[PDB]
């Protein structure tokens, strides 16, 4: 039993709910979570969530993790992978059933550019290990909290998330890389969306492809003495232009209430930034 | 270069363009065919189209085939499989490049119920052969003509098509099988859509699963001395209830202008019935 979908009365009429390559754009009201939960339960799906907490960012872990336990893939199997240069600093947080956490220890870089940029390398290389332990990988920023449901509706071979400062914008304004000497180069009259670096994912296979390609593309740039304007986010936008995501998450999935409010078009604020100095 | 998809100005606001399990519902204006053509060209995708022309129905082949050459998967590789009890009767029709036709000879059944019903058996068993020759199988009625574009926008692991007499209806009215002694039984408060028997498909693997299951389910019924109300279409609706299609085609893809007109909500009439006695 569930309400009957009605072909001639669209749930959402205020937003675009599918891209021109027929990928769903995920917004409240486009899905029935009970149907989707049923489908994902039947494959006994496991979701991996990677998060980096290097240096002072280990401060963000506790709230990240507590809110992930209330809102992320609740009822499904989750494996948190925390990447950190301080394993002892990882708070002990009580996990629901079928949920686990592993701490993976890594080097720090002095520059914040490289910490964010080397995520691609580092996720890429836990490679044979993700393939056996999980069906999907979701890769997010640690400086964040869950405030509402983030579940299996997002799961697809490849997804990105609409940057919240640019969803209502035109492509000319998108802060893509505009210098043709960077591998992240996107010309002025190309681009579907501007995707944020802080929330992407997909199957293990598609995420390893993305992260390999972004790393291989960041390296090429260095050996040409150039750094992409917005770094990993620049390379992500380039990969996602050429390899179009099979779902696109609305800005419900990456928001900042302080900076942008709660507009009517956003019926839930699911995963939001935390203030930092 | 293409128009920029605009997150806050949905192309179609009059129809539901995605199901509650996040499958696209395919309507004009939801897709950019150039983007999709690009993606499908890059895999060198082959589409198989199966069609049965048993007895007098070989009369429908000529127009079916000619219009398929103007409108079906034009620019992509197509393999027509014509199933018939009269191979000599299959008109010679000139094919575009990368397009072929094979004639597969089969038995006739006196009763029209079994001809339509045994399609499932017969498609199911050309089994090892579809797996090597084609990536997708599309299965349609022969008594039909293409009048507009039917292309790669429909291609997905599994799709069905909204029956044109029932898209604006409620589920209570859907002419599902309502007798619990039939394997096609769907209860009164279940059902997403009423799908027509005349246009379904998907990957080879998903279509062989569907047709196997529908055959295995038709047989079980016979050995219980019962025939489903609307036959293969009844079993299809049951399979698609339990195994939800990954795309749903709008009634643009299965129409009858004589019986229902050309409503404003239908911006193209793509594939339509032909009058018969
Ligand atoms: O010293 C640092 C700087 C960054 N990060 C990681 O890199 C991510 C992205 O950087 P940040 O959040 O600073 O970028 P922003 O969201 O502010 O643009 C952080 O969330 C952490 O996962 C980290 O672990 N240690
Ligand atoms: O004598 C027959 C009756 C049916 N068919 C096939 O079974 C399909 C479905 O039957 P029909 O079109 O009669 O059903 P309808 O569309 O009228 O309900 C036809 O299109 C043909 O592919 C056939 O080949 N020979
Ligand atoms: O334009 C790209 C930039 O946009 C800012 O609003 C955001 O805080 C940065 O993280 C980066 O994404
Ligand atoms: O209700 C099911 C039936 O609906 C009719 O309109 C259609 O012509 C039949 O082929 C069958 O689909
Ligand atoms: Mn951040
Ligand atoms: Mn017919």
């Amino acid at each position: 039993v569930y309400p009957q979908p009605k072909v001639l009365t669209p749930c959402r009429k205020d937003v675009l709910v599918v891209t021109p390559w027929l990928a769903p754009i995920v917004w409240e009201g486009t899905f029935n979570i009970d149907i989707l939960n049923e489908q994902f339960r039947l494959q006994n799906t496991t979701i991996g969530l990677t998060v980096f907490a290097i240096k002072k960012y280990v401060a963000f872990l506790k709230l990240f993790l507590e809110t992930a336990e209330k809102h992320f893939m609740v009822g499904h199997r989750v494996h948190y992978y925390v990447f950190t240069d301080q394993p002892a600093a990882v708070p002990r947080v009580t996990l629901g059933t079928g949920r686990q956490l592993s701490v993976l220890e890594v080097g720090a870089y002095k520059r914040w550019q490289d910490v964010s940029m080397r995520r691609m390398e580092m996720i890429s290389a836990c490679e044979r290990r993700f393939l056996s332990e999980v069906d999907y990988l979701v890769c997010v920023d640690v400086d964040m909290e869950f405030r509402d449901h983030v579940g299996v509706e997002i799961l697809t071979p490849l997804f990105g998330t609409l940057h919240p400062s640019f969803y209502g914008s035109s492509r000319e304004a998108f802060t893509y890389e505009r210098r043709p000497q960077s591998q992240a180069y996107i010309p002025k009259d190309e681009g579907d969306f501007y995707y944020m670096g802080a929330f992407f994912g997909g199957s293990v296979q598609e995420v390893q492809r993305l992260t390999r390609a972004c790393h291989q593309a960041m390296m090429v740039d260095q050996a040409n003495g150039i750094e992409a304007v917005w770094h990993d986010e620049s390379h992500l936008n380039k990969y996602l232009l050429r390899h179009k995501p099979t779902k696109v998450l609305s800005p419900e999935y990456l928001w900042d209430q302080q900076l942008l409010g709660w507009p009517a078009v956003l019926r839930k604020l699911r995963f939001t930034a935390v203030p930092k100095n």
